């Protein structure tokens, strides 16, 4: 009967663990796409500024 | 005896999914961590962009 109790215990325990683990690392992506999204803006508005501050000094 | 063959196993499972748990975190950790400072970076050089910028539209 121990033995019975602590595989349902286990078995509760790592899809918990699985759960716990993979709504973290969806989160974790999540920042990671959002910040991808910013430091390509950042980068498309350094290219440009970077451009126009060339027209600039043509005149 | 077959219970105790499963409980082994779930128990070195358990161990097993913390642990690649853990280390996925890591290493998305440090992918934020990296593209904060590539963000870092980029958000300056603009600032100073638009700043060449200013000096170059007064002439
Ligand atoms: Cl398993
Ligand atoms: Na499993």
């Amino acid at each position: 009967a121990t033995c019975n109790h602590t595989v349902m215990a286990l078995m509760a325990s790592l899809d918990a663990e699985k759960a716990q683990g993979q709504k973290k690392v969806e989160e974790l992506e999540g920042e990671i796409t959002t910040l991808n999204h910013k430091l390509q803006d950042a980068s498309a508005e350094v290219e440009r500024l970077r451009r126009e501050n060339q027209v600039l000094s043509v005149r």
